[PDB]
């Protein structure tokens, strides 16, 4: 535990100091005595103690950026899926062993204390977690980078499983306070809504608006042992200063803007409140950007001093807002303001699913943001004039490329707005960025090919290796030193150890340790027992049809049915774990969760099966749980329909943590297999080309049903009520979608998936060879560090050079 | 400044320590550098530094009460009008001179920093401020006393004067945080609403309720230099743990319970939200009381270990709630539970005005608190049985004494509930307590004479002398030492100085210093100029008809009209200041404010008048402003209709601070005059007896109009639009009320008031004799220390002996 060298030194004076400050905070901050103090009090005493170590560096870092005046990177996102902060802070400041020793001497278990901290669950999934990894990597790469978002009072809902169904409860993450953030009410800014436009003597004026205040809360973002501490600024909605009682209560309405994260993953819902949130972040953020620009030494130098990165189209209003500020308030001519805006802004796309893309009704924008709609129209007219000049007489292209979508309800295509108003547009994996240029944004790619880039996603090896899997980090460091922690390509050195008996032993030893620990977590927290001598088969990710948890379900039932047909036949024991949240209004996703639990109700209680197969639904999947389960996983399920998962990042986490991957050639799965060698991945199923071929002739699920007796058996089990005897018709909607309305072709990959899974079991029967393939995976996961990703953003889009150079 | 000895020592190590901790907090707490730090940052750095000095004593005091196990005093109030905390803390801990020196050395003016702090304005007026003085005195008297209330997000509205009218804005006192309180989310308790009653096997059960959580916030309450730090616990409403988005937003509804203070002074409005607030405090508080009782060493010893003081009928639900807990949850028989309840509870009455008394509709109580209504009915039946036994056949007495008020809407009389359920009932001045026994509660007094007590109000000489008027505190200490600060009767020693030339000089010198300072405040904050060589004539208190700001208006116009009639005639120059808030729905009070400003619009701009007379409306009258204006006052206006002001406390503040009093024989005015000698007070107008005589024959305002030419002139000025030329009929409602519907007989005291005011001017023309009478006032203000009041509560009601003995 304390013997782990990647965890740093327990200096005698440092341990002394930590204990003193722990005790100081318990007394003065918590107002507690050792007689009444709870484990929670002790967590907070430690949190404040550790947080104190960020402050000096935090002040100096921001002073450094003022003095050096580097180009500043503003990462705008509606989501920051941060997770917990205590361990991350200790890791990045080299304090983990010292705090572990200090708390031990005080008679406390630091890991028990760590479990007390609430996740900052201010994200839905991959997009939100990407923002979080990016913040970490940008600090580690010494960039003057500023995360900007919303401080949701309630993050992603806490998931309860009750009667086998998902129940949602408010994620009250701030109940006991947040010891990391610093409230900055003095830097509160006004954000305007509604009102109307007056075009007058100077030009346009936005008047008669309703004001909502944006109160910033700043959170330190430590780089890895480089003395850099950057800032995440999250805005909180506040009623403006100035019958009676009802008027005071009605302050809640404005303040609702920052109340709760919209729980949609890869799905657009056009709620006005969501639009208000989106503008809230954009307006307040751009005020900071402009003010800071002005206090740095005329708007010709703006894109040399400012980069605005748009995480999806969610902060896309930054484009017309910047135009609004520059033209209406700063009084620049349109053309120069637009030159500045495009050079300043860049856009990252995260999906190709049409229903996941933002298309706001013009009426909503006209009412809420009349000046912005006017600016959008003008952007559109001039952009389409450029299209018309480049492609004379191509009228359909004009229609296709327009920011304005015609129809029953006229809408603004926010992605189109982003491409027009950005100098760079990127997808998040090679295949995805290619598909953007080929299909979705083909016309835009043809107009401006230089604009379109790829930035394959990454994950931080701090949180996602050193923090969550110190045992693996240690055995790696024992061989290759510690440099890999911020230079992950050095993991390639581990290929020299594929035949090393000691390393093979240790890789397997670490995995087993993680599996025992996760089993212990489930027993402690849920009284759920899992077979420690079973393959841990894990699919953790948001519940979506495209991600095909349903395909996993079909395979699980296949294993069950095969056991029942031939009970004497040996099979590799498995614990099949599926976890993830369904969006509250996503009926099918909610049914899918109930199916998983219902499958378990049969399988986990069939005495013929016993511990040979178990299916469990991991409740409340979130960042902190990912940190627990991923290091314990043997098999990583990455089985999206080819062409649907833009990148994935959970895949990267599994690869880095010693699981083998079963997956389709989709998103970053392709590059992962490329890095490791396809021989080291369990690749199966339709390629994008094959999916398109099925689309061309029409997908007929009935054909697969008719030709595959084992599939037929399962569908009939589902329909007849084998998995819901008390309500036979419970899964009729799932069965109907699969048979008649499956956009994601579950049946088409069933046979290949089942066969590929057989090969997984075949390799698992050979522990030595399983582990050797694992080594080949970990050793080639280096590309998927978010440091690599960020360095690319920095050099190819932002025009800044990253540096891992330590601050004094 | 720093030469003031009552402000303590500036120890060299102490000054060093304070500066170090100031700097430590600026760095680690505020995350600020001297380059970006504002005066507000510096205030907070000081506040945290000073607050740290409370902690050791706070922990030790509460440990002391656990060890000693004294009887605990629970002071239940819907209001705690605390004001600011920084200076009070420094005063009570003897740190003022040290902090003044420390900040000076840091290049800061501590008094500028003090002005940054928001008032904890969690009260309306006298009743709320009494609770605050009581907390201070109970700590100074070493009582194990616990203030319990609601942490309003918004206290008493901030008053703006715009176009001469009151405008209300939300009092966002927590905008920049509160460095004094300690949030205690770990001690959160459930409070129940609505639901229904099941009478079953064990008995009654309150079921199907809606839960609102009560989160306690604890604030230190330091005694005067005795090392005692008690606790004020204020509950905050929190939604319970467990479509989607709307459900999360609807958490606001439960949380609205603690959102805002109902801005009514001496007026009952029967809003359900107010009832919810009242029960919210009671339910959460009594849970603490019961739990603490159980952890002290069977409910026979409860009243020996618990006292519950009810500040007005606002927490009266404590009576049926205690019964509910003891009978329904603790399973005691009714009779024993009732014995306990009465012995535990005591009730303080603050008014005789019928519209100020709480009478809740039975339907509201039945819906919101069905079990409580049931218990109230049973309390009533048994109480009336006792009445019937004591007064056989007296049926009207039964009707009069019933807790249930019959009529169109059937109501519960909360005062009747309180008397029935309390072993002690007290009024707040001798005349008031007598009037209670004579009229309002006559029947109850006849049934249980022993129950009825007097506790004449008091004010704390810490906040109200040492803090607000250090100059006066010092010249007093120079003669008689410092013991008087917690033994105010020692001020009687000052009678030996009525002929002392040095003291006469210094008393006058201090007053002038305060007047210059207040003039400077008005110039700095409002660019309002006042004549420093004018008598400061001050009426500060909530705007009410009974308090008769209108009588003040009539006199002001009389002075104006007399000047205009005889411009050559010398008059003592006056600055007439009136300040105070009107309840938002109190139309007449709002008109009265507009009249004051409208009078000023004429008087302050008449060139014949010049600086001989000025009328100003003091905006946003609150605790911190009282601390500024009261020490600057020459004349204290205490002119309520005899029999209407229960006590007053503002009167006491003025007496202690060297103003002479013009007042009616009402409330504590009577005892003030008794203490000082009537010759030293400007007493005028109807006595209670005279008011009653007018009521018997009918008050005819027309008679006074017909007989007093000067009054007639003023009424005609008001009616014709002399004070509102742009809207002649503006004051028709005021004129109509005065002439036809005046419950408070303004005209009946006009002549005596004007004559008495002439005598004020006559004495003011003689500075020596003015000051000598002032000395006779300050010297006899000792009775009106809240220490005296609290000692009486302790000995006569709570059954505890006060002690000024220092903790180690
Ligand atoms: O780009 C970050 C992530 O965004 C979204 O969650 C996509 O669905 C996922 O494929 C991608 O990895
Ligand atoms: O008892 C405290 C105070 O309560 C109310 O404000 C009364 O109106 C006042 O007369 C009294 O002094």
């Amino acid at each position: 535990r304390k013997q782990i060298s990647v965890r740093g030194l327990a200096g005698v004076e440092n341990v002394t100091e930590l204990k003193k400050n722990f005790n100081r905070h318990l007394h003065f901050t918590l107002v507690k005595d050792r007689n009444v103090a709870t484990p929670r009090d002790y967590y907070f005493a430690l949190a404040h103690t550790v947080r104190d170590h960020l402050v000096g560096r935090w002040i100096r870092t921001q002073q450094h950026y003022y003095e050096k005046d580097p180009k500043r990177i503003y990462y705008l996102s509606l989501e920051f899926y941060m997770g917990r902060t205590l361990q991350n802070t200790m890791v990045n400041l080299a304090l983990e062993n010292a705090c572990d020793e200090a708390t031990y001497q005080l008679g406390l278990d630091m890991e028990e204390l760590e479990e007390i901290e609430e996740d900052a669950g201010l994200g839905n999934g991959g997009l939100g977690r990407l923002a979080a990894c990016f913040l970490d990597s940008m600090a580690t790469l010494g960039l003057a980078a500023y995360g900007y978002g919303i401080r949701y009072e309630f993050g992603i809902f806490n998931q309860k499983i009750c009667g086998g169904w998902q129940m949602e409860e408010a994620d009250d993450w701030l109940r006991y306070g947040n010891p990391w953030e610093k409230a900055r009410p003095e830097f509160t800014l006004p954000v305007h809504f509604y009102g109307r436009v007056e075009h007058t003597s100077q030009g346009a004026k936005w008047v008669d608006t309703q004001v909502v205040l944006a109160m910033p809360y700043d959170t330190p973002v430590p780089g890895y042992r480089n003395n850099v501490v950057n800032t995440m600024r999250l805005w909180s909605a506040k009623a403006p200063n100035d019958g009676y009682i009802q008027a005071v209560l009605d302050r809640n309405l404005a303040e609702n803007i920052s109340r709760v994260l919209y729980p949609n993953d890869n799905f657009f819902e056009g709620k006005e409140l969501r639009l208000k949130q989106e503008y809230f972040v954009v307006a307040a953020t751009l005020q900071d950007i402009i003010r800071r620009f002005k206090s740095s030494k005329n708007f010709d130098a703006f894109p040399d001093k400012v980069a605005i990165q748009l995480n999806d189209t969610h902060p896309s209003l930054a484009i017309p807002e910047l135009m609004r500020v520059l033209v209406d308030l700063e009084r620049l001519d349109w053309d120069k303001a637009w030159e500045v805006t495009v050079k300043t802004c860049a856009y990252t796309n995260h999906t190709v699913l049409p229903e996941a893309l933002e298309r706001w009704p013009v009426h909503l924008l006209e009412t809420l943001l009349p000046r912005h709609l006017q600016i959008i129209y003008e952007i559109n007219q001039r952009f389409l004039n450029r299209v018309a000049a480049a492609f004379p007489g191509d009228v359909d292209r004009l229609r296709r490329m327009s920011l304005v979508e015609e129809g029953a309800v006229k809408r603004i295509n926010m992605a189109h707005l982003c491409i027009a108003g950005s100098h760079a547009v990127n997808g998040v994996a090679r295949i995805h960025s290619e598909i953007l240029k080929k299909t979705i944004f083909k016309d835009f790619y043809e107009l401006e090919p230089h604009k379109f880039q790829n930035k394959t996603n990454g994950i931080t090896p701090r949180r996602w290796l050193v923090l969550c899997n110190p045992g693996l980090a240690e055995i790696i460091a024992e061989r290759i030193g510690e440099e890999y922690i911020s230079d992950l390509d050095q993991l390639r050195k581990l290929l020299s150890y594929v035949d090393d008996e000691a390393f093979i032993r240790d890789v397997a030893k670490v995995k087993q340790e993680n599996k025992l620990k996760f089993a212990a977590y489930l027993e402690r927290e849920y009284k759920v027992h899992i077979n420690p001598n079973s393959l841990f088969d894990v699919q953790v990710k948001r519940i979506h049809e495209y991600k095909r948890q349903l395909l996993n379900c079909l395979h699980v039932i296949t294993l069950y049915n095969r056991i029942k047909k031939e009970p004497n036949k040996f099979v590799v024991p498995r614990t099949v774990m599926i976890g993830g949240k369904a969006a509250p209004g996503y009926h099918m996703a909610k049914m899918i969760i109930k199916l998983i639990t219902a499958i378990g109700d049969v399988v986990n209680h069939d005495p013929v099966v016993g511990d040979r197969l178990r299916v469990i639904f991991l409740e409340n999947y979130r960042v902190s749980l990912a940190e627990k389960v991923i290091p314990a996983a043997d098999l990583s399920e990455q089985i999206s329909t080819a062409g649907t998962e833009a990148s994935g990042t959970g895949n990267m986490k599994f690869m880095l943590n010693g699981a083998l991957t079963i997956g389709t050639m989709d998103g970053a799965n392709v590059e992962m297999a490329e890095e490791a060698g396809e021989e080291n991945f369990f690749i199966f199923g339709m390629r994008v080309e094959d999916v398109d071929r099925l689309d061309q002739r029409g997908y007929n699920a009935q054909e697969y049903y008719d030709r595959i007796p084992e599939l037929r058996q399962i569908i009939e089990q589902l329909s007849s009520g084998f998995f819901s005897p008390k309500q036979p018709d419970l899964f009729k909607d799932i069965v109907n979608m699969l048979m008649h309305h499956d956009r994601f072709k579950v049946f088409a990959d069933y046979e290949e998936y089942v066969k590929c899974q057989e090969r997984v079991s075949a390799l698992y029967k050979n522990p030595r060879e399983w582990t050797r393939m694992v080594i080949r995976n970990i050793a080639t996961s280096g590309k998927f560090s978010s440091d690599r990703t960020i360095a690319q953003y920095a050099r190819e889009i932002w025009g800044v050079e990253p540096s891992r150079q330590r601050l004094p």
